[PDB]
C-alpha cells in the first residue's frame, strides 16, 4: 500500500500516523528523522594561508648592469637598484662604487605550516538534503537512508520510501563558504585570482601541492639603504591571519535550526526545517485481515491532570470492550496531540492508561484505539517548568491554542454584536407590508 | 520537579498535601514541623547580681 | 495503578479536633498498587494518606 504523509523534519520526534485500508485492519505507522545530512554540492575554489615571504638571497653585478625577468612565482616583483655598493661581514662585495647594481626579488610562497593551518575557499551550488529515517509499520520497523527529492526512492530490503522534494527549500552555507581546520565560516572571499591586499584570501592556489600559486600582497622592494647587503622589503599584513583574527564566529556556532556542521563532506546535520512529504509502499504482509485484528465491542475515554508540554505531561485512560484479547494500534486522528504509546495489548474488558502530548490547552481531540474513535476532552494546565530538555512534538494549530474556556467568549461575543443587522430591515418589511395592508 | 505549598505553623501536627505531578501519578506529601526554634537577635547589656 | 469508579459515602462523623470522622469509598481499579488519598478541600483533612 503506497502510503504517503506529511512528516515534521525535526531530529528524533516520533511522528505517528495510521494507515486505514478497506480491507485490511488499522495499522500504526510512526517516523522519526533520525537524521539529516544536508550536503552541497562544492567545488575548491581555492586554498589560502599564512605566507612565508621569501625574499630570495639577492643579485648583484659588481661592475655592470642587470634586469629583472617574468616569473609565474605569487606576487613575485623586482627592482634593480644602482649604486648599491654592498657589504657582507668579509668586507665590501663589489670592486665598482658606481656602475654596480642590486637586483632586489621577493615573492611568497605558502609556509610550510600551511599543510595544516589552512583555509580553503568553497561555493555551494546547491544543497540535497539526505536524511536518514528511522521507519516502524505494524511491529516491524526498519531503518534507511533516504533522499528528499521526490525523485530517488530510498528502499531498505521490501520497504521503499520516496521522500520530497522539501517542504521549504534551505541552506545554511551562504553562496560562499571557507574551511579552515574544520570549522567553517561564511566569510564572502574574493573570486580565484581577484586576490587584495591584507584581506582573506591575499593569496591563492588550486593546492598547496600546486606549483603555480598566485598572490598580491602588495610586497614594495625598498632602496637598500645601508652599508650591509639588504633587501628591504615592505609588505601587507598577512590577509589570512587578519581574517583569522576577524573571522567573527563559525557558521558551525551559528547555523539556524540548530544544524550542527561537519567537514569531510561539508554537510549540516539535523537540521530542523521545515517538514518532509513521505510517501511509504508498505507491504502488504505488513497488514493484517480486519477481522484476524481484535475489534472493540464498546470504548469510552477519560483524560486527566495533562499540561500543555513537550513532554507527555498528559495521561488518558480509555475504557474498552473488545472481541477478543490481543494487540491493538493506537494513534490521535487530531495532530494537536500525539500518544506516546503506539500499541498495546487488550483484553474482552479492562483499560488502557495511555501517555501523551499536546499543545493546545485542551485535550480536545479524537482517540482512535485499535480503529474505534472516541472522543476525549479535559482542561490542560501550564507546565509548572518553563523550560525542558525537549523539542516538542506538536506545533500549535490556533484553530486548538483557544482554551473552549477561553474560544467561549470569541464564540458568544462575535454573535451578539449581529443580533440586531437584520431586525431593522425586519422592522421595515413590517411595517411597509402593514402600509400596503391598510393603504 | 518543584512544588508549593502553605503550611500551618502548628508543632506537631503533620500537615498534609498532594502533589500532582501532570503526567506522573500523584504522590502524597506530608509536612511536619518537628519543631520550631524561633531564635531571637541578642545581645548582652550587661551583668547584675 | 488508576481508578476508573469510584464514589464517596460517609460514615456518622463528628467535627472536631480529634479524627473523628470516618468515611468510605467504593472503588474500581486497573491493579493494585499503593493509590495516594488526600483532600482537596482544605476544611478537611483524612489520617490516612
Amino acid at each position: 500500500f503506497e502510503h504517503a504523509t506529511t512528516v515534521p523534519n525535526v531530529p528524533g520526534i516520533p511522528y505517528k500516523a495510521l494507515v486505514e485500508r478497506a480491507g485490511y485492519a488499522p495499522l500504526n505507522l510512526e517516523i522519526t528523522v533520525v537524521s539529516s545530512e544536508l550536503t552541497p554540492s562544492t567545488n575548491k575554489e581555492y586554498v589560502t594561508c599564512k605566507f612565508h615571504t621569501v625574499i630570495p638571497s639577492p643579485q648583484v653585478k659588481c661592475c655592470g648592469s642587470l634586469e629583472c625577468k617574468a616569473s609565474s612565482k605569487a606576487d613575485y616583483t623586482c627592482r634593480v637598484f644602482g649604486g648599491v655598493y654592498p657589504f657582507m661581514w668579509g668586507g665590501a662585495q663589489c670592486f665598482c662604487d658606481s656602475e654596480n647594481t642590486q637586483l632586489s626579488e621577493a615573492y611568497v610562497e605558502f609556509a610550510p605550516d600551511c599543510t595544516i593551518d589552512h583555509a580553503v575557499a568553497l561555493k555551494v551550488h546547491t544543497a540535497a538534503l539526505k536524511v536518514g529515517l528511522r521507519i516502524v509499520y505494524g511491529n516491524t520497523t526498519a531503518h534507511l537512508d533516504t533522499f528528499v527529492n521526490g525523485v530517488t526512492p530510498g528502499s531498505s530490503r521490501d520497504l521503499k520510501v520516496i521522500a520530497g522534494p522539501i517542504s521549504a527549500a534551505f541552506s545554511p552555507f551562504d553562496h560562499k563558504v571557507v574551511i579552515r581546520k574544520g570549522l567553517v565560516y561564511n566569510y564572502d572571499f574574493p573570486e580565484y585570482g581577484a586576490m587584495k591586499p591584507g584581506a582573506f584570501g591575499d593569496i591563492q592556489a588550486s593546492s598547496l601541492d600546486a606549483t603555480d600559486i598566485v598572490a598580491r600582497t602588495d610586497i614594495r622592494l625598498l632602496k637598500p639603504s645601508v652599508k650591509n647587503i639588504h633587501v628591504p622589503y615592505t609588505q601587507a599584513v598577512s590577509g589570512y591571519e587578519m581574517w583569522k583574527n576577524n573571522s567573527g564566529r563559525p557558521l558551525q556556532e551559528t547555523a539556524p535550526f540548530g544544524c550542527k556542521i561537519e567537514v569531510e563532506p561539508l554537510r549540516a546535520s539535523n537540521c530542523a526545517y521545515g517538514h518532509i512529504p513521505i510517501s511509504i509502499d508498505i507491504p502488504d504482509a505488513a497488514f493484517v485481515r480486519s477481522s484476524e485484528s481484535p475489534t472493540i465491542l464498546e470504548v469510552s475515554c477519560t483524560v486527566a491532570d495533562c499540561i500543555y508540554s513537550a513532554d507527555f505531561g498528559g495521561s488518558l485512560t480509555l475504557q474498552y470492550k473488545a472481541d477478543r484479547e490481543g494487540h491493538c494500534p493506537v494513534h490521535s486522528h487530531s495532530t494537536t496531540a500525539v500518544l506516546k504509546e503506539a500499541t498495546t495489548h487488550v483484553t474482552a474488558t479492562g483499560s488502557i492508561t495511555l501517555h501523551f502530548s499536546t499543545s493546545s490547552p485542551q485535550a480536545n481531540f479524537i482517540v482512535s484505539l485499535c480503529g474505534k474513535k472516541t472522543t476525549c476532552n479535559a482542561e490542560c494546565k501550564p507546565p509548572a517548568d518553563h523550560i525542558i530538555g525537549e523539542p516538542h512534538k506538536v506545533d500549535q494549530e490556533f484553530q486548538a491554542a483557544v482554551s473552549k474556556t477561553s474560544w467561549n467568549w470569541l464564540l458568544a461575543l462575535f454573535g451578539g454584536a449581529s443580533s440586531l443587522i437584520a431586525v431593522g430591515l425586519i422592522v421595515l418589511v413590517c411595517s411597509s407590508m402593514l402600509i400596503n395592508t391598510r393603504r
